């Protein structure tokens, strides 16, 4: 299949872009940069085996959208890009908005004008909100968001959904993540984060190899075993397989389908830094730090209607997912090249 | 105050853009005319009696809009633009979304360039969902809206909210309409939707004025006390009044300001009826038909908040309601001229 896979320069879609490639896909990438470098390009066919077109451009250009769509022939559109920082979406909201919710407005409505009518939808366990029961299921009704990045992205579900109502003939796959986490097993990509990182892996990545003082830990009061946050951690070449498989499996297959990629495990924070510490041979600095905002103490996913489905489910621990981390930022301790 | 109206040429607009001249704020009206006529416009400054500056063009186009409230020197905006058919929302999903939630997301991202940071929203009581407690209250959690129409509703209201938090200077009123009625006593100014109207009382006053033959009731079985539909009807011109009130006092007055726009009483379909039947001379042709799909059986606004608040309350009658309609009907029944 002819894929277009934006913010394929990115995180998710430079791993997912290796599988495609892997699996004989023509893929197209389009990306603005705004969140990854060309640098990685290179990799992407080194490992892909196959080399993707490459589109610097981005998704609120309606236009440009509907000039890729036609003139590369697309099968099927695998949406990563967009913003993605909690923290800063609730200082800058209408940047998000506009990159998550008007971004995908544009390109489905240049998908429209192409005549393109499978879609893969990069989600996220936010769309839950405050749920109480865990694990969560595809069948509970979504919650309230609470930051603007969560919100944005239950607004371009529910929209997406709309939109299949109205053409019926669509495949839409709204794929919700959780915690994506780990490189690919050649330690020459992955996650590459620009300045602090907000995340939890990178964080701790950063401070084994010394670009970080101490991992701040944040709250140690939850209601948990160990108090710390508890999180499904997903190793991103899983996650990367799970979309190809999607792609494969949902194309032309109309309907709204709605599916949890994760373990379907928790793992505390501890956890985390303990098989980090392994996989690194030196225990890792952090301390305790006062509860994030808008954090929640735990949550997984419920991943067994994607198994059932899909026959998909995850593969690596998360030791692998530490061991792999590891050995991406010991080899390339700040990231990709200028 | 130098006010920017968008959608200033349509309905609600155009009474609101002659009740603000009236008050001598300098207007200035942005409108792309989808669904208006330039004709409007004369009266609107014949009645106002004050010139408003009118510019055509769309809400989407972020660069007009900031070239608008820059050169103009705009202080306050009152934002109306947008497309509002219920049942056309269903089919046509993505006009919605663009329209409505990327118009308003554009109009915004202009202010805080050119910066400006007075805004009222024409918001809906659809952002309640199916809320069985009646009255609605400001103070109720919001609901989840069936339509694209009530969703791209709500989505406005998360987002503005989300972006006074992040520039908590900027003052946002949040003015939930209910189902504004009537015409400038005058009945030179009025309602003018083109085809087949969608709401009640342009129908009744089609039929009325023989452009209709029937009007058709949705249900009959409703759990109300005649079985008819109960709503919140508000006089366009209180509507208005409304508007230039919370304008005038919550202009750079910090906070999202929500307030229900009603009369706070409900009537049945049929109540509405014969206040046109005796308010027209003749007896209004009608019949019954099944329900129409998304209907509410009833409800209607508390008022209270506004009238504490902002020392705002409706004082029109239904009977004027009505009345001023068929003048306006009577008066001009082809509406406004091409
Ligand atoms: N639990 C969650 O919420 C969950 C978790 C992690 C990631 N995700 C999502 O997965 C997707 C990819 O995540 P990631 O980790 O790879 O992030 P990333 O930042 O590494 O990948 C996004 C890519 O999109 C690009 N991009 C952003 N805005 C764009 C625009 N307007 N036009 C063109 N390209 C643009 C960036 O340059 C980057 O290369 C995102 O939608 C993200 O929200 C969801
Ligand atoms: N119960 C409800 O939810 C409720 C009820 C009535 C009105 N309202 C809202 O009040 C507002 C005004 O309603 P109205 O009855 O006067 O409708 P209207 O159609 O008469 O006014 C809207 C005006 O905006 C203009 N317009 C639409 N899209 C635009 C765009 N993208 N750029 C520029 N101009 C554009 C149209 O030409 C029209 O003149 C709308 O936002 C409507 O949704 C809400
Ligand atoms: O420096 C950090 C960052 C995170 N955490 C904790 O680790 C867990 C995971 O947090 P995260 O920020 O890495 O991810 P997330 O759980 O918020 O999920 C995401 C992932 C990507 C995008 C949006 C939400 C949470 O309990 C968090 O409080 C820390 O203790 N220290
Ligand atoms: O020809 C008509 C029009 C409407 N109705 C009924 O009249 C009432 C009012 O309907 P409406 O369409 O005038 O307004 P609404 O109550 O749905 O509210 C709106 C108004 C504008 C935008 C969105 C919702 C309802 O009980 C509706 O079923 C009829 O019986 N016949
Ligand atoms: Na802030």
């Amino acid at each position: 299949m002819r894929v277009l896979v934006t913010g394929g320069s990115g995180y998710i879609g430079s791993h997912t872009c290796v599988q495609l490639l892997q699996n004989g896909h023509d893929v197209i990438i389009l990306d603005n940069l705004c969140n990854s470098k060309r640098s990685v390009l290179p990799v992407i066919e080194r490992l892909g085996g196959k080399h993707p077109t490459f589109v610097e451009g981005d998704i609120r250009n309606e236009a440009l959208m509907t000039e890729i769509l036609h003139d590369h022939a697309i099968d099927t559109v695998i949406h990563f890009a967009g913003l993605k920082a909690v923290g800063e979406s609730v200082q800058k909201p209408l940047e998000y908005y506009d990159n998550n919710v008007n971004g995908t407005l544009r390109l489905i409505s240049a998908m429209r004008a192409a005549n393109v009518k499978n879609f893969i939808f990069s989600s996220s366990a936010t769309v839950y909100g405050d749920q109480p029961k865990i694990p969560y299921v595809e069948s509970f009704p979504t919650g309230t968001p609470q930051s603007p990045y969560g919100k944005s992205k239950l607004m371009v579900e529910q929209i997406l959904t709309d939109l299949q109502k109205a053409q019926p003939d669509w495949s839409i796959a709204l794929l919700r993540y959780f915690n994506p986490v780990g490189a690919h097993p050649s330690g020459d990509m992955g996650e590459d984060p620009q300045g602090i990182p907000n995340n939890l892996m990178p964080y701790i990545a950063q401070v084994a190899v010394g670009r970080r003082d101490s991992l701040a830990i944040f709250g140690n009061d939850y209601p948990t075993e160990d108090g710390t946050g508890v999180r499904d951690y997903i190793h991103v070449m899983d996650l990367a397989d799970g979309h190809v498989v999607a792609m494969e499996k949902l194309a032309n297959k109309p309907g709204v389908h709605i599916y949890n990629l994760g373990a379907g495990v928790g793992n505390s924070v501890l956890d985390v830094v303990n098989a980090f510490s392994k996989a690194c041979g030196k225990p890792v600095n952090y301390h305790f730090a006062p509860r994030r905002e808008g954090d929640l103490p735990a949550y997984w996913a419920d991943a067994s209607k994607a198994d059932r489905e899909l026959n998909w489910r995850v593969t690596r621990t998360l030791d692998e997912m530490a061991q792999d981390t590891w050995h991406w930022q010991s080899r390339h301790p700040q990231g990709y090249p200028d």
